[PDB]
């Protein structure tokens, strides 16, 4: 899912940049999960 991947992947990057440990775990996995969903 490209649309969701773009939203989730950028969120994952922001989570890293914002330094949120709790959020990054969910966001990083979501970024890759959205890609898995295509």
């Amino acid at each position: 899912s490209p649309e969701e991947r773009a939203q989730l992947l950028t969120a994952a990057e922001k989570a890293d940049e914002l330094g949120c440990p709790e959020e990054r775990a969910q966001l990083l996995t979501a970024a890759e999960k959205a890609d898995e969903l295509g």
